């Protein structure tokens, strides 16, 4: 058996995770069938292993997290864990017991290893005594940005001969960030990027955040709007709105339409010296979204153009804390 969790513990097999989220995996390593075990002194010795092939592509391990527990809940005596960047820079002796229980791994993957099969077999199966592997993993944080299916595979050794345990697929939404020119809020209003703004003209920058899905696997905690502006040609006013860009479902029920003003919900810092503006959503608001529902909103910063020539704007949409750079607008004057 395999199930993914989050860290409050629902399963999030199957869900949205997004880059910097981490999965709380529990495989069992499954001893119950042998109970009253008979097997001989050499097949005992032929060993005892967990193997877990995780998507390195997406995901990094956490060592420190990584634990194995028995029925009780203790952690497990005499079991080590070793984790290999790929079977070719593994010890000989793992390429090859991987070999005799015909066990397959796509580059680097996790060996849980019994240190002595004789003691092992003795306490924990002959005994059928089950032990539960947590191994938490984080998605890549780069990840976020092309997005896309990973599944996390184990195998179990029982007395050298491997089998395949459980498959779970995972999806990482891509968090795309855009950023227009607008002279108006209304979201139908012609984009400017490519075109003029009069000297002392007030306009707007539209930060238009990343996209969370629905059925995401855990609580959002940041989503936030950083823009480094280029003070010699654009001065921030003071002034932004922040509106949702879609209908969003809270954990009580309510829905809150697309175009709803959320300004209230968000809070702002500015950095005048540097030019910079952060608008950034107040957790009392992120934690009443539904996990069940789509997460999106953008961005007004209102803005004065305060010098001829031609200015470029970019901006970052942070979610979770990972960063994503929207497009590069530009204007001239
Ligand atoms: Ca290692
Ligand atoms: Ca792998
Ligand atoms: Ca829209
Ligand atoms: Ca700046």
């Amino acid at each position: 058996a395999m199930v993914n969790k989050n860290k409050e513990g629902l399963n999030i097999d199957g869900k949205e995770v997004l880059a910097g989220s981490t999965n709380y995996y529990e495989l069992t390593w499954d001893l119950d069938q042998y109970k009253g075990d008979k097997s001989s002194k050499e097949a005992i010795q032929n060993g005892f292993y967990y193997v877990d092939d995780y998507p390195e592509e997406a995901l990094d391990v956490r060592p420190d997290l990584v634990k194995v527990a028995d029925e009780k809940g203790n952690q497990v005596s005499g079991v080590s864990v070793q984790q290999y960047d790929s079977l070719e820079a593994a010890p000989k002796k793992v390429q090859d017991l991987l070999k005799k229980a015909n066990i397959t791994v796509k580059g680097a993957f996790q060996l849980f290893s019994a240190d002595n099969p004789e003691e092992f077999y003795k306490q924990y199966v002959a005994t059928g005594t089950s032990l539960v592997i947590t191994d938490p993993m984080t998605v890549k944080s780069e990840f976020g940005k092309t997005g896309g299916k990973y599944e996390n595979k184990a195998y179990q050794i029982d007395f050298g001969n491997g089998y395949a345990t459980e498959v779970v697929v995972n999806n990482v939404p891509k968090i795309t960030p855009k950023k227009d020119v607008t002279v108006s809020l209304d979201p139908t209003s012609e984009n400017l990027d490519g075109q003029t703004v009069q000297l002392y003209q007030t306009f707007n920058y539209r930060l238009i955040g990343g996209l969370i899905p629905q059925n995401h696997s855990e609580e959002l905690e940041d989503y936030s709007f950083v823009d480094d502006y280029d003070q010699a040609g654009d001065q921030y006013t003071g002034n932004y709105k922040t509106f949702s860009s879609l209908n969003l479902t809270m954990k009580d029920g309510s829905v809150i339409k697309a175009g709803t003003d959320l300004t209230s919900q968000t809070t702002a810092e500015t950095d005048a010296t540097n030019g910079i503006v952060t608008v950034r959503f107040k957790e009392d608001f992120l934690q009443k979204i539904s996990l069940d529902s789509p997460f999106q909103a953008e961005t007004y910063l209102q803005m004065r153009r305060i010098a001829i020539g031609t200015f470029e704007n970019t901006y970052v949409n942070t979610v979770n804390k990972v960063a994503y750079a929207s497009n590069t607008v530009r204007t001239t004057t």
